[PDB]
């Protein structure tokens, strides 16, 4: 906890920046078409983040191992399940990253607007990957501490919105569009989920960057804690401002709502703003969940169950061997982002690996409960109603998904079980063998 | 303990007739909408479900223990698994019963339509119901002679068709409709596969039931291959004749194609006969897996992986109140036929609990390999090429279902590892637990 190793600070902003990202500027346009009744929809989905935040802050302090979820779901349920998380995990991380940084780059094309032409917009998204793998190639202090200012940055608008706004907002302006949805109540409420439920991907963060985080036992439950507190507070407030601030209409039709209307309001300044903030919020972004995949490949290569090269490192410790590989795999599916029809062939992939996520957290739930039975005490019945409250958030999150995404899921957990059983045969150990032949 | 056990030839005729159920009167009217080209599709599903019958075989050869696919997934990859694949399997066996039973007492209208008023036909349903489950407390060898007798009843039709249909067969007829479905080569077989590949549900059930059959180390592996081998034969020999028989127009319109062109080829007795027989099949397959019901959850019960209540047995070892719980069960879904709305209802969950079967299937491939590599030889590569050939199977089944099915069956597997988790923390054993607190 010394040297190579990551302060509180960069780390609780890492957790807030992954969670953030991209989406935390496209929310209010996302619920618009549902309305101000989007609020109770928050407070379900915070209450439901809160609890997976806990239940990671606990289950990181019973266990600060590097990984997280992944070593989690090793200890509770054995190298299958430990194989099939990273698997899961080291994919949504990796593949996450061309939207975030198609995205990010296209908030930059309001000062360069030749990166709206899809081959320059690809060749320059390939350049800024590499540009973080190689950042994080320097090491996780360099890219903690890039992302950190990033994220500051990123933070800039919608605080400034989340706490100023307020002298512009209009209650009956909010009001004029309570529920513009066409549904009734619950169903209203239910939209509203299948947005919100997401924005809270990343919670993770701290958790399975927990090898290289100073003083992880005391660090990242803070970390995982705040992360998701900043998140939470900044959605909430920025999403309920800008719904009173600007007319329901116009806040459905516009593809940048903070921009747009930050351009129209304040000058052009404020667009030029606004946009750079943004894009620095989802290329620090890219840093993180670089970060990410880097870890939990490597745990799961030390413990034999991922590809040796995987753990390859540096006198540093770093995985420089498998940031490469993930900077190939990143490189060979950005190709996606040359014409409107490739974009769209690749976005069922993306929507598929975000699915992927939902289930190291699952794993992290039962882990906490059949791992830490012993260290609750007589606080046992919190517990189970806070891990209780995480596992709704993760089935529901999936229960409001496009049908063909999660059967594709489904088919890549079948997958998974082909490959661990053909690949680790021989070498894997049963619980209950059978005899010698 | 020998002296209620069933022999060889009872439970070659439960996996046969479990397999061919309701399905084998009904997969001409499905196919024709695709064409003589099925043939292909056929050609490619057998060498599948061989491959995975030959999979069971050899595990219940290895390891004929009580509950087939649960067992071995407890031995590869321990508690959890082996719980989650009880709840599936079981779950599935007693769900599809449902279908089983009202698809059965509908070819009993034949004589009695006042079985087609939807009130009789669920009260009927009941009745039927609990006599299966009666005979199934009476013991094994009663219901598996039950079984075999309505299984060769079944077979009069299907096999009168595939050895004596010839002599009517034109080629002709067959190949005027090679192809109707309107799609090329590869388009066409897969529509096949959408029916075929799940013609061969049952194919578990003597490895299933191996704490109930005589000399199981011998017979199971027989009974498994051997009814598969009927199946196939079977299918190929009947569906083909009658696609050549009959024009492909009448041929996709008939509700009962055996049943509509024996009536009018050999007379109305021709009618009632191919009736009574379909009926037989249907019934006598509710009794084979209602068998496997309580078989499945006793083997988990056994190992306190599911409620003790299960495991509770009169002097014969028969699971009696297990038996019991799964009519009450029936009893209460049965309650959908009473309406044309709520049979459409249930219709989802019968369709969801159909593809639970498919991820036991999928692990005993796994537990094969996991377990057994070292009873290969250098045999090994024949092994590892006929598993694979298994998974193949299990995953194009999954890959041509419809999205909403597969998505409720994901959704399934989140809720029972909340379940496991809430229920067995404190008993669970852990691979890697934590130090003592």
């Amino acid at each position: 906890a010394d040297a190579h190793k990551v302060g509180l600070i960069p780390v609780t902003l890492m957790v807030s920046g992954n969670i953030m990202g991209s989406g935390v500027f496209l929310l209010p346009a996302n619920l618009a078409s549902t309305g101000g009744i989007a609020i109770y929809g928050w407070l379900v989905t915070i209450i439901g983040a809160l609890g997976l935040s806990m239940v990671y802050a606990k289950m990181s302090f019973l266990d600060p191992s590097p990984g997280g979820s992944y070593a989690y779901a090793r200890r509770c349920f054995g190298p299958f399940l430990g194989y099939q998380t990273n698997v899961l995990y080291w994919l949504a991380c990796w593949i996450g990253n061309i939207a975030m940084v198609v995205i990010g780059v296209g908030y930059l094309s309001y000062f360069f607007p030749i990166l709206k032409d899809p081959l320059v917009l690809t060749i320059t998204c390939v350049v800024v990957l590499w540009i973080f793998v190689l950042l994080n190639i320097v090491g996780p202090k360099m890219i903690t501490r890039v992302q950190a200012v990033a994220t500051v940055l990123a933070l800039i608008p919608i605080v400034g919105i989340a706490v100023f706004g307020w002298f512009w907002f209009r209650g009956e302006t909010y009001m004029a569009a309570w529920n513009v949805s066409g549904l009734g109540t619950f169903g209203a409420i239910q939209s509203t989920l299948n947005v919100t439920l997401w924005s809270f991907i990343g919670v993770e963060s701290a958790s399975v960057a927990a090898g290289v985080v100073k003083n992880p036992k005391r660090n990242v439950p803070i970390a995982t804690i705040g992360g998701v507190l900043i998140a939470a507070v900044c959605y909430v407030l920025s999403t309920t401002a800008i719904m009173g601030m600007i007319p329901n209409a116009a806040l459905r039709v516009s593809a940048s709502p903070f921009g747009d209307a930050a351009r129209m309001a304040l000058g052009d300044t404020a667009g030029a703003i606004v946009s750079f903030c943004a894009a620095a919020g989802c290329l620090g972004s890219l840093g993180g969940w670089t970060l990410l995949a880097g870890q939990t490949a490597k745990a799961a290569a030390d413990d034999g169950l991922f590809p040796p090269i995987f753990a390859r490192v540096n006198k540093a410790g770093t995985p420089v061997a498998g940031l490469i590989i993930v900077g190939i795999l990143m490189t060979i599916f950005q190709l996606s982002s040359i014409s409107p029809n490739a974009t769209k062939e690749f976005g069922l992939v993306s929507s598929v690996s975000v699915i992927f996520t939902l289930v190291p957290y699952l794993y992290t739930c039962a882990a906490l409960l059949l791992l830490g039975h012993g260290h609750f005490g007589k606080a046992r019945p919190a517990y189970l109603a806070v891990t209780t409250i995480a596992f709704l958030y993760c089935i529901w999150a999936v229960v409001g998904s496009g049908a063909k995404e999660v059967m594709w899921s489904f088919v890549t957990l079948m997958v998974i079980t082909a490959m661990y059983a053909l690949n680790y045969n021989r070498l894997h150990k049963n619980p209950y063998p059978l005899d010698a032949p």
